[PDB]
DNA sequence: GGGGGAAGGATTC
DNA sequence: CATGAATCCTTCCCCC
């Protein structure tokens, strides 16, 4: 089994060198605003010239300012990376029919039957770069390896406009000398746990007992790492599809009036029943972001789909019902629906 | 005991 | 200061 993971570079920000190409060179910073004062919001993404100085994703849009005041500073568009995405997307479908899109930028290619070795499978590479690079403009990294994690780990090394193979002898060669928190899935939050243990490579799995294992970090984590330290891991590339859709707001300013932020939750429908397009939802929920960036939702099944007139009433319930259940004061308001018939 | 779904949350990218 | 969606986890709950 060969794999081959084509990974964007800094894409909504390169999307918009593309649209406006007197760009290219300077720092870009693609920002969300959230309204309250101004500058308010987070960055989405930046360039490389950008990350020089530290302004990348998640940091406020504030702070980015103080650091790069002369950069260019551009409001997310959605829409249009979306569609950009969706025409790269095509053109990979041209060399596999088994490809797996995981994210607005990521998707995982089966090219085993296309390829018979890591030569060919690093030639084809190339041939994906220069397609893409030459019908959208857009550089992408790519990697590539016996399965799916080294794939993207393969990318990760590689990045920006690279492309690199991870054959199976750096496969047993990483998996010594990998530190355990670049592994995919494994966030913040769970390599600290992994510190505790001891375990700071992923062959040192291996020497714990998975039920220690399983207690820390949960059997799925737990069976995950397990199998990739014994190089056995060789999940599928699979088509996925939507299973939910919804959408979230920030509000001018913190609040727990019902009728204060009614405006904001039905914004919320209103923008994801657009989203639906046909598709009918059994599921709501209502999901809020208290002052302190805690996250709190209550939901509802139906036995049938939900119209947009009951999904706009039993969404001010279950919004009561977050109300009358925690004290604190509302950031972000919004929906999401589900399992759709 | 254990299947199976539902609800609220934890994590990750 | 702090802007969509998947997968997995824990706890309930109904029930044969
Ligand atoms: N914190 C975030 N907030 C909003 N959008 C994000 C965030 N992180 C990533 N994204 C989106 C926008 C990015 O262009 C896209 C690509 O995934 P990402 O992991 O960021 O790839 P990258 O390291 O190559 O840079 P880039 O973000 O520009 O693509 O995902
Ligand atoms: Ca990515
Ligand atoms: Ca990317
Ligand atoms: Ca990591």
């Amino acid at each position: 089994m060969i794999v081959l993971f084509v990974d964007f570079d800094y894409f909504y920000a390169q999307v918009e060198e593309v649209l406006n190409p007197s760009l290219k060179g300077k720092p870009v910073v693609v920002c969300v605003f959230s309204g309250r004062f101004e500058d308010s919001g987070a960055v989405a993404t930046a360039n490389y010239e950008a990350r020089k100085f530290g302004v990348k994703a998640g940091i406020p849009i504030v702070e980015a300012k103080k650091i790069l005041p002369n950069a260019v500073y551009l409001p997310m568009r959605k829409e249009v990376y979306q569609q950009v995405s969706s025409r790269i997307m095509n053109l990979l479908r041209e060399y596999s029919e088994k490809i797996e899109i995981a994210s607005i930028d990521e998707a995982y290619l089966d090219i085993s039957d296309k390829v018979r070795d890591y030569r060919e499978a690093y030639n084809l590479g190339l041939e994906i770069k220069n397609k893409i690079l030459e019908k959208e403009k857009i550089t992408v990294t790519v990697g590539i390896s016996k399965n799916k994690v080294f794939a993207k780990i393969a990318a990760d090394m590689a990045k920006p406009n690279g492309i690199k193979v991870i054959d199976d002898e750096e496969v047993k060669r990483l998996i010594r000398e990998l530190d355990i928190a670049d592994v995919p899935g494994i966030g913040n939050i769970t390599a600290e746990k992994l510190k505790k243990l001891g375990i700071n490579k992923l062959v040192d799995t291996l020497s714990i007992e998975f039920d220690k294992l399983k207690g820390m970090i949960g059997e799925a984590k737990a069976k995950y790492l397990i199998s990739l330290a014994r190089d056995e891991y060789n999940e599928p590339i699979r088509t996925r599809v939507r299973k939910s859709i919804g959408r979230i707001v920030t509000m001018k300013r913190n609040s727990r009036n019902l009728e204060e932020i009614k405006p904001y939750l039905f914004r919320a429908i209103e923008e994801s029943y657009y989203k639906l397009d046909k598709r009918i939802p059994k599921a709501i929920h209502v999901v809020a972001v208290t002052e302190d960036l805690d996250i709190v939702s209550r939901g509802r099944t139906f036995p049938h789909g939900i119209s947009k007139e009951t999904a706009y009433s039993e969404s001010v319930k279950l919004l009561q019902k977050i109300l009358e259940e925690d004290e604190r004061k509302i950031r972000r308001i919004g929906v999401r629906f589900s399992k759709f018939i």
